[PDB]
């Protein structure tokens, strides 16, 4: 029926002075964009076709053609950047935006969806959808007594709509918008659906990626122990944001770490930290680097856990990436750590796998386990022990890795490097 149009037919038919021509023309308009091997998006635009798409969002009189033209619309905005910019430039937004009170939830739908992928583009479309007043109405269509009562696919398009809402930075979203839409958030964040979850945890995610006062309002309304529990959950879509999140947390002060300690995170973290999914096993290892630079009381939770044969573990054998983070974490939890629990991490077995890592030629490493030896001397020195300490760091080949580190280009390796052997042998 209205199937392999081409565009100068489209063309003729949305120019005709006949509303059903129109709409025929723009159903085939749909179809046309709607294919998957390449959907001549480039071509309609050429056409002219968008302006007059985004009157027909007016026209309240005839439905399909409201919904033909809002669909063909979003597979425009879906596209690239400025085939988005093209859709927000006929003027679609505040037409859009009207369209969410329509009496057609397929149509309201569909404008949710448009939405979604104009304000995910980036920041300045994310804060002109809110400027247009987008979120009083989004916010509106979730306004039941029950979520369970709506339909499936239609709550995970609002849901993943206000996830856009939520996202990029340069500028982060207004604090204006994100307190109006966290409550909306808290509450999919408990629905039994693993999209809507996944999504709201996604949203949850951009909004911990900030600064204290951002991560600071998310805490506030209670979400961590719902973060923590999700970090639980079997799917990978859903911890994956989950863990995403909680380690945006911890990058904040003590007290909103200890949030996430209290919540019974780290509990989470033996199967995190040997997950098969290297980035989740990744995101793990930063989040423990985050929490072992914290207070002592935090590093002997982390020790309590019995997490520091995890981290001996992943400073072993991973991804290199991940065990750069495990590095990090143990620089961290040498530098604030008492001389007890820098004791602990050594009985763990920490320092044939630190040394092993001197080889690793990535300046950045080797400076952070310097610094990470240099700490562990420290404590030795405290208990008249540096000895022992030197002799176990021979016995692994650490001194020939050290040694050697007097010969690599770097100023702070060598000052180091140099300072080591001299302050620690003969
Ligand atoms: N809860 C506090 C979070 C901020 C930590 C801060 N600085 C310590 C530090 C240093 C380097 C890293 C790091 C760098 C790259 C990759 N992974 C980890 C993380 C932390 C501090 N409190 O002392």
């Amino acid at each position: 029926g209205t199937v392999n149009w081409s565009v100068e037919d489209i063309v003729k038919g949305i120019n005709s002075n006949n509303l059903e021509s129109q709409l025929q023309a723009t159903q085939a308009a749909r179809k046309l964009l709607s294919r998957e091997k390449q959907p001549p998006i480039d071509n309609i635009i050429r056409a002219g076709l968008i302006p007059k798409f985004v009157s027909f969002l007016g026209k309240t009189d005839c439905s399909p053609i409201q919904f033909e033209s809002a669909w063909a619309l979003t597979n425009i905005a879906s596209g690239t950047s400025e085939q988005t910019k093209a859709v927000v430039d006929g003027g679609a937004i505040p037409a859009f935006i009207s369209l969410l009170a329509s009496p057609h939830a397929h149509i309201s739908e569909q404008a949710v969806w448009a939405l979604g992928n104009i304000a995910g583009d980036g920041s300045a479309f994310r804060d002109l959808v809110i400027k247009h007043g987008a979120i009083d109405p989004l916010l509106a269509l979730l306004a039941v007594p029950d979520l369970s009562t709506l339909a499936c696919g239609y709550l995970r398009n609002l849901t993943w709509t206000l996830s856009n809402l939520c996202r990029n930075k340069n500028p982060a979203p207004p604090l204006d918008a994100v307190e109006q839409i966290l409550p909306t958030l808290v509450r999919l964040l408990h629905h039994n659906d693993p999209e809507v979850l996944a999504d709201s945890c996604w949203a949850i995610s951009y909004l911990t990626d900030g600064p204290n006062e951002r991560i600071e309002m998310v805490v506030k309304k209670g979400v961590v122990p719902q973060l923590v529990k999700l970090l639980g959950a079997t799917e990978l879509p859903i911890v994956t944001p989950a863990l995403r999140a909680i380690g945006n947390i911890v990058t904040g002060t003590d007290e909103q770490t200890q949030k996430v300690i209290d919540a019974g995170a780290l509990a989470v973290f033996p199967s995190l930290l040997t997950n098969p999914k290297t980035n989740i096993q990744k995101e793990a290892t930063w989040t423990m680097s985050n929490i072992t630079a914290g207070r002592q009381d935090q590093i002997q939770q982390v020790v309590n856990h019995g997490l520091v044969p995890f981290l001996v573990g992943v400073l072993s054998k991973a991804d290199f990436k991940t065990q750069k983070e495990a590095a990090w974490a143990i620089t961290n939890y040498t530098s604030g750590g008492t001389v007890e629990q820098i004791v602990y991490l050594v009985h763990c077995g920490i320092i044939e796998p630190l040394m092993n890592l001197l080889s690793a030629k990535d300046t950045k490493i080797i400076q952070v386990i310097l610094d990470a030896i240099s700490n562990i001397f420290q404590a030795a020195e405290k208990l008249g022990e540096t000895e022992k300490l030197s002799i176990m760091i021979e016995e692994c080949g650490g001194l020939d890795k050290i040694e050697a580190l007097q010969r690599h280009e770097n100023e702070s390796v060598y000052k180091a490097s140099l300072n080591l052997i001299e302050k620690y042998f003969s």
